[PDB]
RNA sequence: GGUGAGCGUAGCUCAGCUGGUUAGAGCACCGGACUGUGGUCCGGGGGUCGUGGGUUCAAGUCCCAUCGCUCACCCCA
RNA sequence: GGUGAGCGUAGCUCAGCUGGUUAGAGCACCGGACUGUGGUCCGGGGGUCGUGGGUUCAAGUCCCAUCGCUCACCCCA
């Protein structure tokens, strides 16, 4: 009567299966771009992430919460084991579970798992590029055709407030033709009114010929975004210029990207990332400027399903045993226990009918049968079936292993 | 100044591919015996727990639990999944965090990582057997040798209870020469004295000539256990004879066991485990019959250590790109590029001596060194130095891929 | 968490007229036809028809509430 | 969490008499000797001597408290 809690899954066969595949090619990508394999705990003191989460107190009093994210985390870990010493920029990347508090929906969940990248302690607009060939290069070598790269940026501080102010200088005139939402919106987080799903909204932005963030960095941000664009055309790599990527929390700033998929549901970004600095100052350390991303390994199984792209059969074991009689289980077990783990080797719990067995054996897909009746428990014997060619020989079993070893080469 | 909080540490380089390699056996030996992954959530509500832990609630009000332990968990997503209807029994095994409240020392921690395997739908004393050989060979494939097996039984409640009335009706008349813990113990835990510290309790303990556990087990725990020991006899595990070893939760039930290595702290215990009876149905479920056993990780890499086990020397990148101007930096980015990920290449991001650049390469322990000054940029070449050789050649860029290649296969 | 909408019939996929008097099919597990061998034939264990109430001579069916699953919005690090 | 004990000097390994007047060494990062090539020579950024108080002409040093790390016990699923 006990179940997961909404929002968490148990997650075995094909679909673990799937999210193992998927970290395997993860690692194999970046760390052939010469990033570091880290693992942070599962929780961290509240303080790291408070800059909508799973949040509590030990006995000690502390505050404590659920990892909602990587990347503050690895700026920890930059700041805690003194990475600034090490050779700049320092590579990192993680893969993991993250804890988020709001209602699930497709590729939305409580529980779920992210793959992190950062690089830290350069400015260089080449590892703003390199991180998105990472991302873009991660989901390829997945096997993805049919993705959406989105580029921009959030500028640096002064040109989102100038943003801002633009936004409700405009707009606050005309808030009662605002939907609620926007309204709400226009209060405290105008730029949140040009992601509106409202179609009202869309129209009379249209209308007011709204400009775009695009037209509001000043000449550092924006230098740094066409280095970065001259990178990604240098290397081929098709992006759409956005008119605004909007980001919460404002230690973001310069670039900003997300990757898109098409099906798996509203919730359509399969990673993103950025750049931000003034992260590492709110963990009480200096300045460590960063860019770096995120994905979901689950919406990228959703986006891989979604392509066609399925996973090989699961390889079944290389002989199963079947004991006709009481006392012939026992003895499979032991014979079992003599192949193993050079070999996968299974076997029935209680006498079984042979038929009966040799499909619990096709069923498994199994490369060898082996039957144990008191014929071959007399003569210290196994017989052996080649499911394959339905060839079957009788073997003393002290003879055995040296049979599926050479039969299984 | 923000630092991960007590009893968590973060794990890269030797020490996560320790854990790496640790768990990649387990996943063999395990699966070489038919056992199927399993990964449940990091979070259970927490009635699955209470049968000293981190516990919260969520705001819809729920009371959660921080995994403290595997084997509930795997039961309950038995449960869930109905994996009833499967072929009995069913083989889980799974690799990962658990959580628990107690102060930390040598090998224990507050967040560690643990292997779990459960054998359930079953009584077969066989499935004990196998739950020993298991474990035994998971530590040993590892490379361990130096260990101790100790197999024992908690018998069945009622031989439980007649221990725990012998036990107090001995010890009470000599309360007053027990040591205080003992004390406390007496009142509610008398089978926690027998494994007391306490000098003095033990020789308390000798001179009353208090009867073991073994001495209580009633005539079905008896069979059973002579049932495992026989089978362990037959595949010559050794493995020391315990005259108790107590378990915690009565929930558990008949075969006792643990593994245990010399140094590495107080803490011996590697991994342990048992049969249990009773736990499906505090779930809510109907009867299903358990062994199983966890170890942890971390303890098992601490006696790898101790044993002189090490990690094969981490592999470098095949190529390390060494800019000697301004502009050469964005080009051996863009050479990096091309190269990745079929082969590992990284670049300096910043304009380096050559002699300086050469060494930054071989403390990387880098295969080949390229070389990108203002002649290779106006040749439209590269400089490629096999450090192992000394032997250096210059190439144009379009044939740089052929070339590395080749020279490494 | 807030707002919606649609689903809850065996472990899984599902049929079942606002009602009708003794709740069904495949898969799955299990046992027997058949003398120790290849994925034909018969039975079998199983469900509080998600839960509690209301209506009724009668509720899987209708009404109400509640819980869960799903998707969408708010939010999005 | 409760009870103990021992440690806190740069990012890491450590020296420094209950005191002495201008805090040190290796590693690591970084720059220059040296004309574009192999793991010699000089400098350099760095520390609130864990933190707060007390004592004193004077505190890394002594006293007190506090926080952290470590190990051991309680507990152990
Ligand atoms: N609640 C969630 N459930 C599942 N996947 C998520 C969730 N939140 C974020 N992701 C994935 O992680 C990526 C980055 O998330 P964010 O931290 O919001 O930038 C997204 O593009 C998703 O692929
Ligand atoms: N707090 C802990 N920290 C580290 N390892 C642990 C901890 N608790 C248990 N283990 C490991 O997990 C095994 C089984 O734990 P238990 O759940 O107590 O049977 C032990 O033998 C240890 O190897
Ligand atoms: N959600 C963050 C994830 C991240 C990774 N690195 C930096 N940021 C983002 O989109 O930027
Ligand atoms: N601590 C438990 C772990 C376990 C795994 N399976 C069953 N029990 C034990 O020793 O028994």
């Amino acid at each position: 009567t006990a179940r997961a809690v909404r929002g968490t899954k148990d997650l075995f066969g094909k679909e673990l299966r799937m999210h193992q595949r998927i970290v395997a090619t993860a690692r194999k990508v970046l760390e052939a771009a010469g990033a570091l394999e880290l693992v942070t705990p599962i929780f961290e003191e509240t303080q790291v992430f408070e800059k909508e989460m799973f949040t509590f107190q030990d006995r000690g009093g502390r505050s404590l919460t659920l990892r909602p994210e990587g990347t503050a985390a690895m700026v920890r870990a930059y700041l805690e084991h003194g990475m600034k010493v090490w050779p700049q920029p320092v590579r990192l990347w993680m893969a993991g579970p993250m804890f988020r508090a709001e209602r699930p929906q497709k590729g939305r969940y409580r529980q779920f798992h992210q793959v992190n990248y950062e690089a830290l302690g350069s400015e260089n607009p080449i590892l703003d590029a390199e991180a998105v060939v990472l991302l873009y290069e991660c989901l390829k070598e997945l096997g993805l055709r049919r993705l959406k790269v989105k580029l921009s940026s959030v500028g640096d501080p002064e040109d989102r407030a100038r943003y801002n102010a633009y936004l409700r200088e405009v707009l606050s005139p005309h808030r009662e033709a605002l939907s609620e939402d926007s309204k709400e919106r226009l209060e405290l987080n105008p730029m949140r009114i040009l992601d509106s799903k409202s179609e009202r909204d869309q129209a009379l932005l249209k209308e007011l010929g709204v400009r775009p963030m695009l037209d509001f960095l000043g000449e550092e941000a924006r230098a740094h975004l066409k280095e970065v664009e001259r990178h990604l055309e240098r290397l081929s790599v098709p992006y759409e210029l956005e008119p605004a990527l909007v980001r919460g929390l404002d230690y973001y700033v310069r670039t900003a990207f997300e990757v898109h998929h098409e099906e798996i549901g509203a919730q359509s970004a399969l990673g993103g990332g950025g750049r931000y600095d003034g992260l590492s100052e709110l963990l009480g350390g200096p300045r460590v400027p960063g860019v770096g991303f995120a994905f979901g390994v689950e919406r990228v199984a959703l986006a891989l399903e979604a392509e066609g792209f399925g996973l090989p059969e699961e390889k079944g074991p290389d002989l199963y045993l079947i004991p006709l009689t009481e006392e012939a289980v026992a003895e499979a077990f032991y014979l079992a226990e003599a192949l193993r783990p050079r070999l996968r080797a299974e076997y029935a719990l209680a006498p079984r009918k042979p038929a009966k067995g040799l499909e619990e054996a096709l069923k498994r897909g199994a490369a060898f049968a082996g039957f144990l009746g008191e014929d071959e428990l007399r003569a210290g014997e196994v017989t052996l079936k080649r499911l394959a060619t339905g060839e079957q020989v009788r073997l003393s079993r002290e003879e055995v292993p040296g049979y599926l070893l050479q039969a299984l080469g």
